[PDB]
């Protein structure tokens, strides 16, 4: 059968992350910052028409 | 049968996270900040028409 | 049969989290902050029309 | 049969959380803060029309 | 048969929580705060019309 | 048969909670606070019309 998929994504994976760390630090005067401004505008149109039709003589 | 999917996402996975850490620190004067401004506008139109039709002579 | 799905999400998973930690710290003068402003506007229209139709001669 | 699903979510999972921790700390003068402002506006319209129709000659 | 679902959620799971902790601390002068302002406006319209119809000649 | 579901939720699960803790602390001069302001406005309209109809010639 018919399958239709529309994706509009903002994905952030593994950002400023640690995994399997075995480190030694003494002083950390500073960190990390994430700043996101999410202002999209969506005026899209999705249309689907299914069905048989006969005679047209406008 | 017909399947229709529409996704509009904001995903943040594993951001400023630790996993399997075995570290030694002495001083941490500073951290991390997450700042998100989520102001979208949605004026989208979704239309579906199903059904047979006969004769049209407008 | 017909299946229709619409998703509009804001997901935050594993943000500033720890897992399986075995660390030693002495001083932590600072933490993490999450600031979210969620102000969306939704004017979307969803329409579905099902059913057979006969003759049209407007 | 027909299935229709609409989701508008704000999900926060595993934020500033610990799991399986075996750590040693001495001083923690600072914590974490979560600040959420949830002010959405919803003017969406959902319409469904089902049923057969005959003749139209307006 | 017809199934229709509409979800508008604010979910906070596992926020500033601990699980399986075996840690040793000496001094904790500071905690965590959760501040939520939930002011949505809902003017949505949901309409469903079912039933066969005959002839229209307005 | 027809099934219709509408959910508008504010859920807070496992917030500032402990589970399976085996920790040793000496001094805790500070705790956690939850502050929620729940002021929504609902002007939504839900309408359902079922039943067959005949002839219309306004
Ligand atoms: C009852 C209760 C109440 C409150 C509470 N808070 C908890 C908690 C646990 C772990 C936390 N980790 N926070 C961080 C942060 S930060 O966002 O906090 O600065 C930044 C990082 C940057 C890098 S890297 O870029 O150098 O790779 C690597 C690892 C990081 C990290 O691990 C923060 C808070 S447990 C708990 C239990
Ligand atoms: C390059 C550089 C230069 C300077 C520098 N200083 C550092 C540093 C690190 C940790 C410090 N903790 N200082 C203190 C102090 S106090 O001595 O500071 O007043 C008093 C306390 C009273 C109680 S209790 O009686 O209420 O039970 C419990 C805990 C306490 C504590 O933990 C003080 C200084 S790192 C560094 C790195
Ligand atoms: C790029 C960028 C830059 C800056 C930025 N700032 C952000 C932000 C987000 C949320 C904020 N909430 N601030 C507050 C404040 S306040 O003191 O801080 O005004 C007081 C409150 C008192 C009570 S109660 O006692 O009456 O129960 C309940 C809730 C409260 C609250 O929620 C404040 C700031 S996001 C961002 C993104």
């Amino acid at each position: 059968g018919k399958v239709q998929i529309i994706n509009k994504k903002l994905d952030l994976s593994n950002v400023q992350s640690k995994c399997g760390s075995k480190d030694n630090i003494k002083h950390v005067p500073g960190g990390g910052s994430v700043q996101i401004v999410y202002k999209p505008v969506d005026l899209s149109k999705v249309t689907s028409k299914c069905g048989s039709l006969g005679n047209i003589h406008h």
